[PDB]
């Protein structure tokens, strides 16, 4: 049971609001779309099909009522263009900002474009929302902002030095968010995601994330590469926690805003152990090389989510095993 | 005597290099131009006449040899456009990045534009320079990055929270500079200026800085406004120190790079005392209301320059009194 969360969703189903999801055709944004439409919300969506997909929107349309779908106004556009940002704010209540170019290697090779989308694009949305005078503003931040801090698990007040352009942009989101509270009194909630996985995470690409990259390879029968000695660990977080954490935040009490919160489960799984779980779970539906680490790669990563639990009444109900199990079917359909 | 500085300038007069000054029509940039051309350097200049002036370039042309001037290639352009940034890097040895929109109030009202120039513009130049593989890279940072830290004087390792969009952009310059060291091995030197004053500082404008704002008013005979109880203090720094600090840095030894340095004198003058010195010095060439503080205004400000003195052999030779005295004549000519 996710109790506060249940309570919040009930409220919404009755007094429906207008939401704006940027990066709505992406993995996390499309997940949020699914959930919000099922709660009969009015949604305005923004994506520029950089890393997002029209097919992700399509799939969502097959998962929801057609009266539910009628409430979605999709917009093909760029958060990089301030004018778009403003047209799309009209009448919005809650903002869920997910639009950004992710990935550490990507920023390392083209920082200019990453900067433009993640900082210029972020500030645009943030400003537009301030002026539109929305009721809440929740944005995607990154566990990467911890950088070289050696503490495990990671606690929000203690970050170190950023180790890549990507980490910087995300840190810069937070800093801007704070200054906006100081100078306009406009209160946000930033979520430091930690390695989210689940349905509709792109397994194709040079920047494919690990769980969907391995899963696709274990099916095609291709090699499975482990970038390093295979001891690196992470706090893998199923989408349903992230979806939960977004809603808790959009409707959070004012004293909880202007805050940064880790979004994860509190556990730690190794690149070796993961390969275990991904296989065990895939052969229950009937179907390993080593290399160097990456430049900018992180050694150990585990979150402390007590802040979330405390102030927002968060409930990480789905740990990694179950999460993989709820996921693999989606990748079979998608990979046939 | 400025001994290491003297030593450096001799070297240059012999093995002249190609320099790039952004914000070269501005106050600090035009001052750097004057100095570099007098040392027979080759200078490529970039400004977009946002806050800079063609007349500032003109004045410089009357202060220097015409063989000296022939070595200046001026370019009307924007650091916001990456392509410009690259054409201008061709063959450059030392970069002196001064192009930015200054002022705390200005960022508070239009953060989007401030963001674009100070971060996007900064990143462009920094990237361009990395690829061009220059020999040095020195950029204008801000004492504002101390934010809400209560220590006096201020010491580079200890900063607090930024209190305005402006402060954020400048802080973000530093962070980027560092990450560039980590990830490409490209070593910079950031200078945290502290309230620079001297010849060619625009006394006109809503955002005019204090010393030229008061000086122009004391001549026109207008009122002189003191934003607050007139106890606020600052470390006023004459340009010749900042000019000195830029050169020390461009030619600094590699172990001194990837560092941030305060640029100031170490002293502290009050808004009440300043009004004293500006008058005493102006009536020796023959010619007060109170209001509220500013939002984002700072209470006390004094730098610790020992790091500069240690690692770069800096010498703050000109304190405030003398500096005002060297300045007032320029404002008479300019204000007739
Ligand atoms: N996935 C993670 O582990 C993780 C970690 C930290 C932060 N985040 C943030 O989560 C958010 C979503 O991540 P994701 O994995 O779902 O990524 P994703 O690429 O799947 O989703 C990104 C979406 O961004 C949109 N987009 C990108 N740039 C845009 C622009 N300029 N204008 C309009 N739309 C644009 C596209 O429609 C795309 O669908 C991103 O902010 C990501 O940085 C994710
Ligand atoms: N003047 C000071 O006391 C002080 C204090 C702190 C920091 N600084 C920093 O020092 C640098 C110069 O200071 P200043 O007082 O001479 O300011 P300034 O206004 O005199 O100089 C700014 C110059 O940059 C140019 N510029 C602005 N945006 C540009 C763009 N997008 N592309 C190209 N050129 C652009 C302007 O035309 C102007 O010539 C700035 O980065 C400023 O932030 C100055």
């Amino acid at each position: 049971y996710m109790s506060r969360y249940e309570e919040i969703t009930q409220q919404l189903i009755f007094s429906p609001k207008t939401w704006l999801i940027t990066g709505v055709a992406g993995f996390i944004g499309s997940n949020l779309l699914e959930k919000l439409l099922k709660l009969n919300q009015v949604v305005i969506g923004l994506d520029n099909f950089s890393t997002g997909h029209q097919y992700n929107l399509d799939e969502v349309k097959t998962l929801v009522s057609t009266e539910q779908w009628s409430r979605f106004c999709f917009i093909e556009g760029d958060i990089r263009d301030l004018t778009t940002c403003e047209q799309v704010m009209k009448g919005v209540d809650h903002v869920l900002h997910q639009a950004a170019l992710g990935s550490v290697p990507r920023s390392i090779v083209d920082p200019i474009t990453t900067n433009a989308t993640n900082i210029t694009g972020f500030l645009n949305i943030l400003h537009a929302a301030k002026n539109a005078q929305v009721q809440s503003f929740t944005y995607a931040a990154s566990s990467s902002t911890y950088g070289d801090h050696p503490a495990l698990p990671k606690v929000e007040e203690n970050i170190g030095n950023p180790l890549s352009p990507y980490a910087v942009t995300k840190y810069v989101n937070e800093i801007y968010a704070q200054v906006y509270a100081r100078t306009y009194g406009f209160k946000t909630i930033g979520l430091r995601y930690f390695n989210v996985f689940g349905r509709r995470q792109d397994p194709n690409g040079a920047y494919a994330a690990v769980i969907p990259k391995w899963t696709a390879a274990m099916l095609k029968g291709d090699d499975v590469y482990i970038n390093g000695d295979g001891e690196t660990s992470r706090d893998f977080c199923y989408i349903d926690n992230v979806i939960q954490m977004n809603i808790l935040s959009a409707l959070a009490k004012d004293s909880a805003k202007d805050n940064i919160y880790n979004v994860a489960v509190g556990d730690r799984t190794t690149l070796n152990e993961l390969s275990g779980y991904i296989y065990d779970e895939l052969n229950l539906i009937h179907h390993i090389k080593y290399r160097e680490f990456r430049s900018g790669d992180v050694r150990h990563s585990q979150a402390d989510v007590t802040k979330a639990i405390d102030l927002l009444k968060y409930r990480p109900n789905i740990k990694i095993r179950e999460g993989l199990r709820l996921s693999m079917p989606w990748y079979v359909r998608f990979l046939k």
